[PDB]
């Protein structure tokens, strides 16, 4: 329906699962999508996947890696024009409690998921001010930014610092009168291969006592939640949180 | 794009204002729709304005009133088929606080308020459950749902009372598999005709330290986050609350 | 160690259970305490239980009955002086769905639940502002009022209800320099001769995916809090939110 | 009145403002202290101002220092015996919107507020766990772990981030039996020295749009809600927020 006409996105973590949902219904919407991954083999392949390099190209990216940022929306710009829209969707989890959460592992992970949304976030605002973009910064901020998790310490640091930190993002662009939108994403448990791979994983999540519905949810019901955000339907949109989890934090 | 394609929705107080413009984007979705209002006159216009009768019909109805509920479900499924969705819109203000809130006032504005949600809320899960209609009940929550406002005592109690009955009913509904959702809805201030009315209304709800974007939002801004909560697209989105108020609530 | 020196508190349901346990704890730390309750036999034996009548009395009321509501403050300040302190403790609950709550169930909770809250906070502001007393006002407002329960579905409503109307009082009081806190204590389960009487309930509350503590409260843990909030140690504090639940809302 | 008999208190940030009147507190109420800081000039005079060394001790020590949280154990336990009580209060601020935080300003405010916050709340567990000792953390985590200011990006992050994971170490020692509560405190506007040394600070802090009671708090409001925190009282409270903020988040 054109939902997003003329619109340029990035998605970072854009090659698998939500992310790789994210891309196609954002194609299917009539955005220009750069997606981003740690893995070229990976990348390539998603990207001629979903659509024509006119469409959808590949950039291979770390969100951790504070130079390639700069990189990643020079080369967005130079295939598709100025970027209008950042997906900060990349992320890693460590399956520890704090107690057993070694100092390696909490750095690795708050690089991925703090670090990496705060240099997205901050560029962006940077290159997609003052344009007439109608410009849109999504951050996947988890059900894991609500509430804890007993294994998932570095996680829940990680994902209620993005759910804070955009609110700060979001109040500072609307405040300026930038055209810059800043809202948050909080998935609960979503069916994806890499879930699949865990024996078990999908039964214990699909507990009522997890998710109320007594299934996951699939990839599009993140797609269609960003669909929203990305869109100037969502104009008067910012410092939200939008959580789309079966009924998980509800109870 | 045709995003509520074979639905057929409530709307209530749908014939001004925020109602009015769910009830237009909900039938340029495809949606058949049936808007209530106490004024003849007015929502007898209204419906004419949005479209031919087998779009869009105009039942005369207070939400205080249980018995009328019933009578509102019949003529809706009479007009279009089994009702999929229901927007509990219609909703009174008192510029009260606590201390000078009549007791007439209490009871008038928690009719309206909470007893006509509860009513709606309630019917809509014994008409909708368990028919494959991918039913939807949508519940106006207001930002005074999240924080208090000294000058709307009675107003924050009903919109507090909404925002946690609709994740009781949530629960309730995705533990019994009734393919029925409840969300709610929390607009910020929108200008409308009423907002219109009243000298200074809009400047001071414009103000930074009231709404960080500086203005006010637009009717359409609730209608669109209403139509993604209609439509099958939010099929995972159950028990949340959606926030669209320019950042009032993120300061 | 006299923490309410000099207090004089109203405290509704204050004849069993927690309420029973903040006049306690109230009256140790050198407050006169006013219970009330439904059962002039209970509250006759309760009052006398605690202490002599220069310390405690008891006052035959209904929360539901607004002019008894007057009785009851000047009844309290001709015994002990002005009242400093109330606590909004009174009510009851359905054990039902939404879907299933009849009219006369819904109005019954609510008359209690919400309009006593709503008559004791309006009345105290008025008796008990500009006083030099520091007054509070603590309203009982549950883990129901912060997430919802299948089960509990006019509950949630009356619990939210308070929640938010509470901040809404505590702002006014703020603005207009009234030397009046409000404030809401939001208790977990919690044992009493009630839960009790109720076979396998204790058991049920205390499953690690309701309370992660793996047992439930005791009315001395809601009391604790009170103390806190009726002395002049939190004469920063209004407008907030105080859990004590085991773990049940971090989840 | 002894509220922390026995107990054996390590006051991160305890030389200066909020941390040295949690310290005056807890020796008050009993407890055994070591407060740190980072300037030995400051903590020896803090230490000796307070109290006698049976009662209160210093130890020089950097938050954000992962081996020198060990060694401050060590010498608390050597000092006063087994640690039951950690409070995480050292912190940085960094005036700064997310868009003009530097990466440096970024890595330094997280060493302190939340690598700080990490390392003690980890230790804390593997020290305090399964000793009888009614263990408890307390993680200073701000009304901007709740709300988004545009100049406190990076304090943002840190405070959300701490609010979180506060809430998984809360539930893996509460599942686990371990003895250990963990709870976040989260002061608004404070006067300390530092603030009157900021011209117009406490002026702009105090109006009615940020705090609603219309001036700013004093040490002493955190210290008690801290000393509620470490007793016994709070037995049946963890991973819960306490906000003594002046109302600053209520509107
Ligand atoms: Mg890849
Ligand atoms: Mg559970
Ligand atoms: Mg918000
Ligand atoms: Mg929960
Ligand atoms: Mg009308
Ligand atoms: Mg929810
Ligand atoms: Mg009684
Ligand atoms: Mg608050
Ligand atoms: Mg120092
Ligand atoms: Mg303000
Ligand atoms: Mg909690
Ligand atoms: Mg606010």
């Amino acid at each position: 329906s054109n939902r997003l006409d003329g619109k340029v996105a990035i998605i970072t973590g854009g090659t698998l699962g939500i992310g790789l949902a994210i891309a196609t219904k954002f194609v299917e919407e009539g955005a220009k999508v750069m997606i981003t991954g740690r893995h070229s083999d990976v990348g390539e392949k998603a990207a001629k996947s979903v659509g024509t390099p006119d469409q959808i190209q590949f950039f291979q990216h770390d969100s951790s890696d504070e130079d390639g940022w700069t990189k990643l929306f020079d080369a967005t710009e130079k295939a598709f024009g100025p970027v209008s829209t950042l997906v900060n969707n990349a992320g890693i989890a460590v399956n520890k409690s704090v107690e057993e959460t070694t100092t390696a592992e909490w750095r690795k992970l708050l690089a991925v998921n703090l670090d990496g949304v705060f240099f997205g976030t901050r560029l962006g605002i940077h290159r997609m001010k003052n344009k007439g973009l109608g410009a849109s910064i999504i951050n996947m901020s988890s059900i894991e930014g609500f509430v804890g998790d007993p294994s998932l310490g570095a996680y829940n640091a990680s994902k209620g610092a993005v759910r804070i930190m955009s609110k700060s993002a979001a109040l500072d662009c609307a405040l300026k009168d930038y055209d810059v939108r800043v809202n948050t994403v909080h998935p609960g448990y979503i069916k994806t291969p890499l879930v699949d791979d865990l024996p078990g994983a999908e039964e214990a999540m699909s507990q009522r006592t997890k998710t109320p519905m007594g299934h996951i949810g699939e990839p599009n019901d993140i797609a269609y939640i960003c669909v929203y955000l990305a869109s100037n339907e969502s104009k008067f949109a910012t410092g939200s949180e939008f959580v789309v989890d079966g009924g998980y934090t509800a109870q």
